[PDB]
Order: structure tokens, then sequence, then C-alpha cells
């Protein structure tokens, strides 16, 4: 009850509120219920495995230390401080959580949780329903439930020996012989695919393996070609440990995304997909190109205020000096081909004549003007820019290069987000705000939206959709470390 002058005196973030919660509940042990101490460790394990919080990792190991030393007096105190941390974490995640998973980490202790929460705690320790509290301060979002369910399932078969699928050749196409069928078949059953119709004692890659393998490649957003190449093996071979880690991370990540469907646009970068929910109903789905690994689309929340039809593209300074100018120094028919003008001024802007410029004299880094590409069907922004004002000038837009949408992995852009069915998207937006266009614009036309729509640009490499879990290559290395 009194401090035993132990290490625990430095482990506590807010000792003030801790003793106040004890004084109020008669200075008694709360964590004497083991099957409740388990359920709290269980949930910290998840946060540990996601490897985005140093703080919760260390306190979890501090508790696991005091549980192995049988020093349950000290385990009781820390566990309470930690549970307040947990509740702040649950509460503050959807507001400032991006900082913990992508920009930085949850390294340092949080503000104490809101009054609403502290009561809910005091009230829940009354009914000794600490367990149920923890579960109430997880997302009541089936997207979250599903990942956790799978996590629990795979945790049981974690550390159970599963042979690696190996093959002597680099590629195995349908009909080629197979040197490790038993292992391959197991590693499909392991991501919970229907393994039951696959024939048993077969030298080779028969029809019975063909759907399983494709369903598997679809599930991992790979090429659905039935060919068991390196990409398809990398995933087959990922250890249960590694998957659990993804489930854990992508689960605790869902705290950042509300899943509100009254009106929202979601871009999942690793999935390279985009959905627009209006009135709880998915009105629009589309493939998207996102930032290439070197110029990545950031994880951010912004708002779609307006749509521009036949948009002009004010070429960003980075792209002018790094890409375009260097090519104008070779191809003197470049500017005419790409329909790009040279421009002095953001205000009263004149069109500078290209031929008036000594081009093999130009240093791109100090080039004093800016490029503005005319509207056109070959304009970089195509026929539709979806205005999402923000400091990093990330927006959605149509693209002339529709051929890129065929690729499984669409990390090509400068950071902006290219929309496959841009025309349908724009139609859907105007329908869902009762904005009517008597005639289709022949010129650059801004259309203010009646209602700003939240745009959630997320990075989830694992998620549940139409019955099944989906995995995706950690294109921007945010899942690394959690994979190790």
């Amino acid at each position: 009850w009194i401090d035993s002058t132990s290490p625990v005196n430095e482990q506590i973030t807010n000792p003030a509120l801790v003793e106040q919660i004890y004084h109020s509940n008669n200075d008694q042990l709360l964590w004497s219920d083991l099957a409740t101490a388990n359920h709290f460790e269980a949930q910290l394990e998840v946060i540990h495995r996601a490897s985005f919080s140093p703080l919760f990792s260390r306190q979890l190991f501090a508790l696991k230390s005091y549980r192995q030393q049988d020093r349950w007096h000290e385990y009781d105190v820390l566990a309470t401080d930690t549970l307040l941390q947990y509740l702040s974490y649950a509460e503050q995640a959807p507001k400032v959580g991006i900082a913990w998973f992508f920009e930085g980490q949850l390294d340092q202790p949080l503000a104490p949780p809101s009054e609403e929460a502290q009561l809910a705690l005091h009230m829940a320790i009354g009914n000794q329903s600490l367990a149920r509290l923890m579960d109430e301060y997880t997302p009541q979002d089936p997207a979250y439930q599903q990942l956790l369910q799978a996590y629990q399932s795979l945790s049981s078969i974690e550390f159970n020996e599963v042979a690696l699928y190996e093959q002597m050749e680099r590629l195995k196409r349908p009909g080629d012989p197979l040197s490790h069928r038993e292992a391959l078949v197991q590693r499909l059953a392991l991501v919970n695919l229907d393994t039951t119709s696959i024939l048993n004692d077969v030298a080779y890659y028969d029809a019975s393996l063909e759907k399983p393998i494709k369903q598997f490649q679809k599930m991992h957003g790979l090429q659905t070609d039935g060919v068991i190449g390196p990409q398809t093996m990398k995933w087959l071979n990922t250890s249960v440990t590694e998957r659990l880690a993804l489930l854990a991370l992508n689960a605790e990540r869902i705290r950042l995304w509300p899943t509100q469907q009254d009106s929202m646009i979601v871009v999942n970068v690793p999935g390279f997909d985009m959905k627009y929910w209006d009135a709880g109903r998915e009105v629009f789905e589309s493939k998207v190109v996102v930032g290439k690994t070197t110029r990545p689309t950031p994880v951010m929340n912004t708002k779609l205020d307006s749509l521009i039809i036949n948009p002009t593209w004010n070429v960003p300074h980075k792209i002018m000096v790094e890409d375009i100018l260097p090519m104008v120094k070779r191809d003197s028919e470049y500017l005419a081909n790409h329909h790009m003008e040279i421009i002095r001024g953001w205000s009263d802007p004149e069109v500078i004549d290209p031929a008036l410029i000594d081009w093999e004299a130009v240093e791109p880094e100090t080039f004093p003007y800016r490029l503005r590409q005319q509207a056109g069907v070959q304009n970089a922004l195509g026929t539709y820019k979806f205005n999402t004002p923000n400091s990093r000038a990330i927006y959605l837009h149509d693209t002339p290069s529709k051929h890129l949408f065929n690729n499984a992995s669409r990390a090509f852009s400068s950071g902006c987000i290219r929309v496959e069915n841009a025309e349908k998207f724009a139609q859907t937006l105007l329908a869902n705000q009762g904005i009517t266009l008597d005639d289709f614009p022949v010129s650059t036309q801004a259309i203010a939206l009646k209602k700003r729509i939240p745009v959630h640009i997320i990075y989830q490499t694992v998620w549940y959709e139409e019955g099944v879990l989906h995995y995706r290559d950690d294109i921007y290395h945010y899942d690394a470390l959690a994979l190790g």
C-alpha cells in the first residue's frame, strides 16, 4: 500500500490520479483477479507486438517482470497507471494518433484520460468489470473485431512448426511438377483459405491447386496469374509471428480511422484503392495510383471542398527542377508536346516565350519562372482535379496514363492520388450534393461543393473486406520493425 522504495516509483506517469483512484476505492488491490490481469497483459502484448509504442512495451515487460517475481503489490499499482495510459491512448488516438504510428512513436506518457473515462473506471472497478472497460475502449468497429479475432486464432498456432514451401525452379506455372506439395497446401490453410478440395497425392500443380493459389495472390494484392513466383512465396512463407505482428499493428492503427460512413472518402495507400461513403452507403470504389516510395503519399486527414473540371496543372517547383526542366534542356519540342507555358508571376502572370530563353545556359535549381500545363485530355491532372487544400498540396485527380491502373502495385505518383473512374467519381459527388451541370464545361471550371467532405488518406496493409482478410506489401516501410 505504501511505497516500498522500489523501481516502481519512477515507472508511474501520474501517481497523483493513481492514489486518488485508490483512496476513492478504499486503497484496495484491483488486479488480484488473475483472469483480468491476463486480459490487460493480452491487450498490451498486441501494442507491444505492433512495436509503435516504446512506453507500453517497457511497462508490459515491467509488469511481466513483477508477475514472474510474484511481487503483485507493485504489479497492482503500475497496472492502474498503465490502464489510465491505455484509456488516454484509446481516447486521444483518433485525434493525435497519426504522430504515434507514422510521424513518430508513443514514446512519452499521455495526459490523464477525460472525466467521462475516469468515472467509467471508478464505476467499473465498483462492479469489478475492469475487463469490460478495456473492451469498451476498443473500437466498436467490426473492421477492428475481425483483425483481433484472427490475431487470437493465429496466436494459438504461433510457434507450431509449419514447413517452409521451397521449390528448385524460380517460377512454378500450372502443370509444372511440385517438390513440396504438403508444405504449400498447409501455408494456404494458414491464411484460412479453402484447402479442402485440393487433391492429395499429385506430382504436380493441378487444377485443384489453381483457385487456392489465385485466391491467395488476390488476398496479398499480388498478380492473379496462378504462377508461384518469388512474390507469391515471400507471402506463403511469412511466419505466424510476422502475420500476428501485421494484424496487431493494423488493428491498433484502426484507432486512427473512425470508419464514419455518413460522408467520407478513404484512400488506402498500400491497398491502392479508394472508397467514398455517403449516407452510410458505399457510392464509389476505384483503383488509385499513389506516391512512389521516393515521393510518398503521406498519411493525412483533409477535406474535399471543390471539384475542378478541365483543370490546368501549376507544375510544383520540385518536379520542374528535378524532372521537367532537365528534359526541356534535351527535347526542345517538349513544352509544345506537353502543352506547358512558362510564367512570371502568381499575380498578373505573363506567358514567357520559350525560344526567348538560352536553354543550355539554364540551371534548373535557379530557373526564375514556373510551368503551367494547359487543360487538355493529355494534361497531367486529366479532366478532373478533386481539391483537397492542405500544406503539402496532396490532392486526388484524373490521369491521362490510365494504363498504370492495371498494375497490382501503383506507387508511381509524385505524392498526389490518381483516380481510375474520375468521371464517375465527379458525377457521384455532384449527384450526392444535388449540384446539376446543365452542360459539360468546355473550359477550366471550379465547382464549390455545398458540403466539405472529410478525406481520410490511411496506411492499412491488413484489413477485412467482403468476407476475407487482405494483406499488402508495406510499400513505405511503416510496418517494418513490427516485422523486424
